[PDB]
Order: structure tokens, then sequence, then C-alpha cells
């Protein structure tokens, strides 16, 4: 567990620094480490993308393709339900906050690009995916055909594909080997910037809101897996990887390159479910943040002295899965998006307003927030797709057993 | 004929909801299934593109590219050139109106200076010489003595050839859903627009389709006669991506099924109708041409001052010329009238009337812009046949009951 | 030499028409054709890197590619730092000037893309060269695979490129066939433009300037290419093809598809060392550049009586180098970065001041000026390759005898 160590040490050398306000020196000298790190793995989010889909949607008929969309989304969607359940319990319990809109309708037919290149450019996940899908579905269907200069056409452009994601795996390889010094870099940014702003009424806020992803984790991802056979604690074993990596870099988008690199090599998942379980799940199923925005929303209110009633606490929990799906897999989506879920219960943002000013306060340490947010929107990616897999008899059995 | 049904159902449905103010209805609940329709067939318009003239140009030698290159052109600008001549003659006996960039440089964007960025901003034409020259590359080094050239090229148009059918197969499917997506599309659009055609607008749309009406008639159906192409067969053939046309409202929106349509059911050679249609997608739209020649006089007709027998000739030029600035997109072909307008000296001020008589045209847009792209893409088609035949590319067995 | 009499040829009818007050004509004229012979090698840039470095890279071991890529770097700084000096050296002699900052790390990590098919679209070169390396080591690891369906799908992947490889190749050979015209008006438009401009202290600029670059070949790249015994001659008799293009085209990105082709099919260069160092080269090794800005800061200087001191000298040495690796292969791209070299040196450029005056001067002849730095400018990569690849072995040495 090297590369847990670094994130411990680098916590440690961070709060040391921050302490001794030395986060100066760090910002133009470890930081830069930290930054390289975050561009490699950048990097390999479009081709792993579009390559791993055309493939995995190719390897199976598209019947079963339907079959485990419809499945995965019923758990995304109840997932993010429970997340922000969790987010009002300990957002409660801990008494949060006591001193002081897009079209949906445009947003469903974005999924369908009008330029598959200008997508890939535009680093677009969901209208690449949309692309993709049908790509492989219209691949298997050509190798099908009874004209063999058809089938031996489709069959290289699968090879083409099936070779660049191959590579990409290779490369996500390679760039974990750097990840020991690169998750050390940007966890010792992290907490040397905002190792002060955690002193007082704040410091409550990030007790409860990693509370609450700790509890999502092994009450959540713990009794379901439980329920289909899947033993949790190899599955949290196993997902180390992308659990730190989505820890450092604060961006589920940004970390799905080693995500189905582990999801694949670890799990033993084919290339027909965490190939679109995962890029799906990184856009859409985000219960880190669902479960974050439950417990500012009460503290924005809190601290304005207007909690939330009964009936106020069950619509704000459909806006924050809506809104759920609506946080991309950047740094800081989390706060952009929690707008919209703090005017749904009426708390308006107004300029000089008091639900502006606790709005600023969690913006500052949006960050320290932002690292518990990524570390369980890639953890339900991963547990949603061994759980749909087991129901599809498609984990490789030989990679759960010690 | 189930997609034609939907056309006229929906005309009905979209004059009803029109007619009772229900417009707002059909725009929040039956346009978004128009729109999916619309956007599936847009993210087909580069791939589709990028790998057939790949294909197609790496298929014939650049001899017979050249022969072929040529002989469209001059059909593309002989049959511009008849439509702005019908378009006067429509407009004249339907008496309308009762009551610049370089030309160079134009010339010079065709050779991009990144083939990535042209397909990345959805340009045709840049695409369309990157394509037609990696073709030409690739079947000369399948000619090569070298053994690990030759095995090269033809893994790279492997490639493209897969993804060329891949892009046919889906067009198969998208065109599946057209039977929602026409109704939507064109619920939509006769809602919006059915009050405004009440007055001398109506005569400028009853003058307008009634020269679309006699150019597919007299133009496509007297030279493909002539060519020995049936037009009966030709019109019934065509009727998917007339149809999408008609509803989509750009031409190069609907690329996809026209090249689907053109292959899958006129048997065209892929060294044919891959490069005669995208590029005639962007150069040639008789519609547009056809449209402002009806537009130019109802402008003047409006401010009272008729164009001469001399100003209708240089109108005429301009809009060929114009024909080929308008891009396959909807309302394309208003923007570009400006410049036929100020062409005869009808500059468009905010005192004048003129662009009264503009803004008049706007309303109606596009109800007009319907008309226009459903013949911009039939003359694409149908220069298509009238050049395979000449070529001998022709499936005969597909044009046999 | 049918091409070089195009360029003697067009610089009569330049001088003539200009002369004669004649350059409306020509710009509207004969200019265009030669737009369309820039268009067409600009437009083969991006396709002929993407696909070279990936057969290049994967032709050869990684270790190797360490080895070609750290012997290249060493030339081309010390190259670059030679070029500075003998610029000094003729600006002092021909005594010009008679009359009268982006982040170091940021600009290391932008190497680094966040997205691939971002930088293919942006026209990076670059990132470009970053991505395409490390897909073609990937490629080659592949390869090496017990599995057999792998093997066969790097195979594939490698093919795809080959093949792209090899049409740019083929094309670059038919636009140089229009070459003959594209160099006679590119040039002609040139000298009728700006045969006015150079009568008075601007002549002896461009007299000292072209005489440091005629030096530097003769003496850079003539002692450098005897000592590893590579004959000089024969290198510039067979790279006038490159140097003619970069002398009318004035951009050395925009010159690097004819490059590549003349390095290859002119000199014997395996694709794992010319396809790695010529686009590397066309944006940190520009020697014309250094050599250029080296005459320019003195010009300046001298013109508002404030010579550069022995001391003074030698910073602005380092700081050329340093801003040599900024510009790009664009033209006009030395003229920006220029205006770092003199804030180096305390020349702030102000309104005011005719600091600023003295610029804009060099800005009239900045194209009379900026044909000759991209002549040297692929010159120093060519001259590079050649002896990278000698002491790796991998010169034909059969394209070098007569
Ligand atoms: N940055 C988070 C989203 C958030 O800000 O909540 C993610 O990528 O998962
Ligand atoms: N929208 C039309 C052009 C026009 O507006 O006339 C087309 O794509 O063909
Ligand atoms: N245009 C030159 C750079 C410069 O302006 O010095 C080149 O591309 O090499």
């Amino acid at each position: 567990w090297k590369i847990l160590w670094g994130l411990v040490l680098g916590a440690v050398f961070g709060l040391i620094a921050g302490h001794f306000g030395y986060a100066g020196a760090v910002k133009t000298y470890i930081k830069p480490f930290g930054d390289l790190f975050v561009r490699l793995l950048k990097m390999l989010v479009m081709p792993i993308v579009l390559a791993s889909l055309v493939v995995g949607a190719a390897s199976i008929s598209p019947a079963r393709l339907g079959r485990v969309g419809v499945k995965i989304v019923v758990y995304y969607l109840a997932t993010s339900a429970m997340a922000v359940f969790f987010g009002l319990i300990v957002g409660r319990l801990f008494n949060v906050g006591a001193n002081v809109p897009p079209s949906l309708v445009q947003t469903l037919l974005n999924i369908v690009p009008t330029n598959p290149f200008a997508s890939l450019a535009k680093g677009e996940v969901l209208p690449v995916i949309f692309f993709a899908i049908i790509l492989g579905i219209a691949i298997t269907y050509l190798m099908n055909r009874n004209e063999e200069r058809v089938r031996k056409s489709a069959e290289t452009l699968l090879r083409v594909f099936d070779g660049l994601a191959e590579a990409m795996y290779l490369i996500v390889g390679g760039v974990m080997q750097y990840a020991r010094i690169g998750v050390f870099a940007l966890i010792a940014y992290v907490m040397a910037e905002q190792g002060v702003r955690v002193v007082g009424p704040l410091a409550k806020v990030v007790g409860a809101v990693y509370t609450g992803l700790f509890l999502q984790i092994v009450i959540t991802y713990f009794i379901l897996l439980k329920v289909f056979g899947i033993d949790p604690i190899k599955f949290i074993r196993k997902a180390k990887d992308a659990m730190i990596t989505a820890f450092v870099t604060r961006s589920s988008s940004g970390t799905l390159p080693v995500t189905m690199r582990v999801a694949e090599e670890e799990m033993g998942v084919d290339k027909g479910i965490f190939s679109f379980t995962l890029p799906l799940g990184a856009t859409i199923n985000m219960d880190g943040t669902a479960l974050y925005q439950g417990v500012t929303v009460l503290f924005v209110a809190n601290a304005i002295g207007h909690p939330l009633t009964l009936g106020q606490q069950l619509v704000v929990v459909l806006t924050a899965v809506l809104a759920s799906i609506g946080t991309a897999g950047v740094p800081g989506a989390g706060a952009i998006m929690l707008a919209m879920v703090l005017q749904s219960v009426g708390l308006d943002l107004t300029p000089g307003s008091p639900v502006a000013l606790a709005y600023a306060m969690i913006l500052g340490i949006d960050a320290i927030l932002d690292m518990g947010r990524t570390m369980v929107n890639v953890t339900g990616d991963l547990a949603g797709t061994v759980i749909v897999a087991k129901t599809e008899k498609e984990l490789d059995e030989s990679k759960w057993i010690s």
C-alpha cells in the first residue's frame, strides 16, 4: 500500500506546512508534480471511453445491453436517493448551521451529439457514450452479414478500437507508477491550502459530511453487496487505486481511466458492463455530491435560522437527485449545482443576502469536501458494476477467491 | 408510405393546433421528439462524409474522378441558373409584392489548414478536399511494389470502409424513428406559422412552391428522360430524402439518408454518389436560388421599384453565385438573400421599407425553407443518376420492376 | 533545380513590381496561388505528425528512444546558444542601431495534453507529440504480449497509422509538384510588399542578420557535421526542398511535411529519429529566431543610445535561448517573443519611450527577416537528425554515396 502511504504522509506534510505558513512554497514546488499527475489521467479519459464502449457494446448482443442499461439506472437512482437521505440524517444529528435552471428536456436531447468529432474535442462524456454504443451495436451487426467484404471491414474497425483500448489500459498502468508521487503532491497542496479554515462551525460541516460518506459506503455498498453475494471487504480492498485517486484528483470523470483498469484487472468484469456503467455513472451517478448537498442545504438554512420542515426535506431530496445528474465530473462542480438545490426549497441566493454568505462559507472548504465527494462518486460506479455483473454472470469468480 | 403519412397527418395536426392557439403545447410536448430526429441525423453527417469519400475516391482511378467532377459541376451550375430563371417566371406570373465575402478566399477555404479542426468545426467542403486526396493516395499505395505498404493501405481503407458501412446501417435504424420524427417536425412548423400565411405572404408561398414543383417536373423530368432515367422511378425511390429534407430544413443535415437512398435504392457506385452529394449539399441548392429570385421581385415590387429586363439578368448571376454561399443549415437562404438584394441596388436600411419587406419574408422563412431544402437534395440526387448513367456505374437491376 | 529557379525569378519579379508600385496587382492576382501552397502544406502538418510518431516510436525500443531524445536536446540547446553568440558578433561587427511573461512550469506541464482530440483540433504540436510517443510505446509493448488477440489488435492499430503515414508522404510529393508555382508566388508577394522599406538603417539590420544565418550554416552545421562524418555539401544539397519551402512559407511548423519527406527519401534516416526530432525541433529548436533576436536587441539598444554591456550580453543569451522555445512555428512569432528578450535586459517597451519606436521599425521588415529565420530553423532540425542518426547507426550509407 505504497500509494495509500503517500496520501497519509502528504496530509501530514500539508498540515505541517499549512500550520507553519509554508503554503506558498508547496504551491510552486510540490503541486507542479500533482498537476502533472492530473493531466496524465485527464488525457486518457477520452481515448479510454471511445475505445471501451465500442468494444464493450460490440461484444454483447443489443438485447443484453438493454437489460444491463435499465438495471444500473435503477441502482443509480436508488443509491442517489438513499445518499440524500443519509445526508439529512447526519446533518440533523450533527446540527450543522449553529452560528451566524437548465432545461430537463434539453439536457436529455444533449445526450445525442450533433457532431461526434466535436464531442471528442470538447471533452463531453455523455455525447461520446451515445455515439460509441450505437457504433459498437452497428459493428456487431455487420460481422453477421452474409457478405465477406463487409465482415472483414467491420472486424478491422473493431480491432483498431480493441487495440486502442488495450493501449490505454497499458498506459494507465504506467501512469499509476507515478501515482506514488502524484498522490503525495496533490494531497499536500490541498491540505496546506485549507488546513486553517476547518477551525469552527465549518469543522462540524466537514465532520457531518464525511460521516455520511463513511456510513454510505458501509451501509449502502456493504448491505447491497452482501445481498448479491459480493464480498464488501474484497470490493473495497480491490478498488483502492480508484478510491485514492479520486480522493486527490477530485474529479470522477478525471479518474475514469484508473477506475476502468481496476474494474477489469482486479474484479474480472466483462467489457460489456464496466465500460458502459463507469462513464455513464461518472456523469449521472454521484452519491457523494448528493449527500454533500443534503448536509449543506440544512447548514445554509440553519445558519439563517430557517430550518427545513419535514415536507421541505422531501422536495429537496428529489431536487438533489435531479441536480446530481447535472453535476459534471470536474472539481468544484457540486457547489455550482448546489444553488439549484437551495432555490428549490425557496432559499434564493441574493448578492448581500444571508443565504449568499453561508454559501460563500461552504466554498471556503469546498475543496476539502470535494475530496470526500469524488471518493464515493466512483465507489458507487464500481459497486453498481459488480452488482449488475453478478446478476448477468459476467463476474470472474476466480478474481474474487483468495 | 408510412413516413409520408406522418407528414400529411402532422400538417393537419399542426394547422388544427395553430388555429386553436395550441402552439405552446406542441412546442414543449411534440417538438422535443422532432429535435431528437434532427440531432440523430446531424450526428451522422460528418462520419458518413469522411468515410464515404475515402472509400469512394479509392475505388476509382483519379482519371475517372476528374471526368465525374467536371461533369457534375456543369450540371450543378446549369440547373442553378435554370432555377433562377423559373423563379422570375413564377414571380412575374403571380405578381408578388402587391401591397460581401471574398470569392477568392472562399475558394481557398476549400483546402483546410487542419483536417481534424474541420471535422470538429463541422465543415463539409474542407473535409471533402482532404478525404478525396486521402482516397487517391490510398489507391496509389495499394499499387506499390512493397508488400508492407500495400497491407498498410488496405488496413487503412478497411477502417474507412467499415466506418462507412456502420453509418449506413445506423441511418436505417434512425429512419425507423423517422415515422415519429417527421410527424413531430412538421407539426411544430405548421403550428408556428399557420397564421402568417394569410394575405400577400400567401402569394409568395404559392409562387415559390409553384416554381419548385415546376422545377422538379420540367428540369429533373426532361433532363432525366434525355439520359434514359425514368423520372417517376427517381421520385418514388428518392422519397425518404425528399420527406426528410422537407422536415429537417437542412440539406447538409439530411445527407446521411440521401446517401443511403442513393445507393440502396438507385444502385449508384460509391465513387459518384459519395462525391456528388456532399459537394452538391454545399454548392448546389436550386430551391434556394429559385426562392431568392421570387423574393427579390417581391421586395422590389413592395417598394414600387420593379426590376428591369437588364436588372433581371444581373440578379440571375448573383443568385447562382450566392447559391454556393448558402450553407446546408436552416434559415441560410435569407442571410445570403441580402447579397442578392444589394447586387441589384436594393440595399437594406432601417429607414427605407426595403428592410420591412425583408422582415416580412423572414416571418414565413421557415415555411419557405421547407420547400427549398426539398429540392436542394433532389437536384443532388438527380445529378448523381445523370452522371452515373453516362459513366455506366448505374445498376440497371435497381431500376427494373 | 526548377524550384530554386522560381525563388530567384520571383524575387526579381517582386522587386520589379515593388519598384514600379505594382504591389496591389500581385496581392490580388499572384499571392492567391501562394496562399494555396501554404494551405496545402499546413493541412498535412497534423496527420503527418500523429502518424509518424506512432510508427516511429513503436519501431524502436523505449531504451533507444530515451538515448535519442536526450542526445538531440543537448544538440538543440547547444546550437541555440551558439546561434545567439553569432548574433551578437554580427550585430557588433555591423554596428546596428546607428540612427535615431509565460510561466516556465506551466509551459512544461502543457506538453501533456488534457484531451488528445482537442490538441489535434487546436493544432498543437507538442501535446500531440507526447500522446503519440506513448501510444507508439504502448503499441510495441502489446505486440510482445502472450495473447494472440491483443497482438493482432495492436498490429492492426499500427498498420492504420503506418498506412496513414505513407499516405501523407505520398501527398507531399504531389504537393511539391505545385511548389514550382507556390514558391514563385510566395516570394513575389513578399518581395513586392517590403522591397522599399529596406533602404537605410533597416538594410544594415537585414545584412547583419542574414550574415549571421549564413555563417551559422557554414560554421555550426558545417563543422559539427564534418566531426561526425556527415558531408556538409551533401546535406545542404539534399535538404534544399525544405530550405526553399521554409524560405517562402515562413513557418517551420508549416513546412514540416516536406521536411519529413526530405529527411527520409533523401537522407535515409530511420523513422524512429526523424519523426521525433523534426516536430519537437520545429517547436523548441529555432536557431534563426535566436540569432535574429540577438541582433535586434542590440539594434533596439543602440537606437536609443543604451548599448548592452559585456555582462548584459550574457543574460540576454540565456533569455534568447529560453525565448527560442517559446516561439511557435507560425509566421511573425519571433517578434512577439522578442519583447520578453528586450524586457530581460531592462529595455521595457512603452508608448512614450523610443524603445517601442525601434520595435515598430523592426516589424516593418519583420517578414523579410522571417524568411531567413525559418530557413535555418528547419536546417538545424535536419542537421541534428543526421548527427543523432549517425551516432545511432540508423543512417543509410547508400543514400550518402554518389
Ligand atoms: N468534483 C466532483 C463533483 C462535485 O463537485 O461534487 C466529481 O467529479 O465527482
Ligand atoms: N436551409 C436550406 C438553405 C436555405 O436556407 O435556403 C438548405 O439547407 O438547403
Ligand atoms: N516564423 C518562424 C518563427 C519566428 O517568427 O522567428 C518559424 O516558424 O520558424
